[PDB]
């Protein structure tokens, strides 16, 4: 077997000539020549079986990505693993090879308004499909948006995804949360478990803002600082939006703050298209009930050049996990990962 930077990368015979791309939360990722389809592919090595939350995240990614089929969602082309549970220590996920991701692109490249528009359209087109399956991505951010050399965009990393559950979204103030801080909606810190579709729209708003300036709009340094940043731009919530937060700890925290006025988007983003800023405003609405939904966003004038609901497909059915994954021991989750990956064995 080939090794890559002091690590077995055990994918042959089918996949050879491994060129390391980089490490991450996604383990070691390499490109490799696929000797059957005669193209280079991406392959990511996952070693989750010791840690139960690693197993949960791995199983979610696999189950979701295998069920979904959409141009703006990364597919799984193949999964390589040992023929038996006893011998399975790693899983390799094979996907279409992408040139970059939006995190890397924003570090290095100014985006034209046409590119921002097209990227935003593709993110929302993919999100329409995900939400139509009653799934929440819950960790949308630049590093989870992959792009090929022709700027086709694909959403990746469904490791924190959940089925939507609005009736059980309410929680107390300062409840701990897992998804990436800079892209978290204000309500996460106040009264929300992130079980509604509005959570993803906030992240997309943050991504739009970041495309406009190449800098994160709300770069918080810790849990409550994130809310400081959001209120620093949106200004103090209205009485009506405050009255929607029934929880007294969360309500009174907001009431304790000095009055802050809204920073106009056109002063933060003087070069931005005015239609882009009108849509941005609607995605970065404080009150999640008044926040724009994905299908409304697609229909917004900013996206008129691309909008075509007949070519923005939805999922054939709602998604459901077989059972809750949070209570399952890792030995059941290893067996589930083994079963979910069986279709790729010869
Ligand atoms: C969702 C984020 C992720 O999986 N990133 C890893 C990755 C890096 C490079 C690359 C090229 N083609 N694909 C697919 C990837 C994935």
């Amino acid at each position: 077997p080939e090794m890559v930077r002091g690590q077995v990368f055990d994918v042959g015979p089918r996949y050879t000539n491994l060129s390391y791309i980089g490490e991450g939360a996604y383990g070691m990722v390499c490109s490799a020549y696929d000797n059957v389809n005669k193209v280079r592919v991406a392959i990511k090595k996952i070693s989750p079986f010791e840690h139960q939350t690693y197993c949960q995240r791995t199983l979610r990614e696999i189950k979701i990505l295998l069920r979904f089929r959409h141009e703006n969602i990364i597919g799984i082309n193949d999964i390589i693993r040992a023929p038996t549970i006893e011998q399975m220590k790693d899983v390799y996920i094979v996907q279409d090879l992408m040139e970059t991701d939006l995190y890397k692109l924003l570090k290095t490249q100014h985006l034209s308004n046409d590119h921002i528009c097209y990227f935003l359209y593709q993110i929302l087109r993919g999100l329409k499909y995900i939400h139509s399956a009653n799934v929440l991505h819950r960790d949308l951010k630049p590093s989870n948006l992959l792009l090929n050399t022709t700027c086709d965009l694909k959403i990746c990393d469904f490791g924190l995804a959940r089925v939507a559950d609005p009736d059980h979204d309410h929680t107390g103030f300062l409840t701990e949360y897992v998804a990436t801080r800079w892209y978290r909606a204000p309500e996460i810190m106040l009264n929300s478990k992130g079980y509604t579709k509005s959570i993803d729209i906030w992240s997309v708003g943050c991504i739009l803002a970041e495309m406009l300036s190449n800098r994160p709009i709300f770069p918080g340094k810790h849990y409550l600082d994130q809310l400081n940043h959001i209120l620093g731009i949106l200004g103090s919530p209205s009485q009506e939006d405050l009255n929607c937060i029934i929880n007294l700890k969360a309500r009174n925290y907001l009431l304790s703050l000095p009055h802050k006025n809204k920073v106009p988007w056109n002063r933060l983003f003087p070069n931005a298209d005015s239609k882009a800023l009108d849509l941005l405003d609607k995605m970065l609405t404080f009150n999640p009930h008044k926040r724009i939904e994905v299908e409304q966003a697609l229909a917004h004038p900013y996206l008129e050049q691309y909008y075509d609901p007949s070519d923005e497909p939805i999922a054939e059915a709602p998604f459901k996990f077989d059972m809750e994954l949070d209570d399952l021991p890792k030995e059941k989750l290893k067996e589930l990962i083994f079963e979910e990956t069986a279709r790729f064995q010869p």
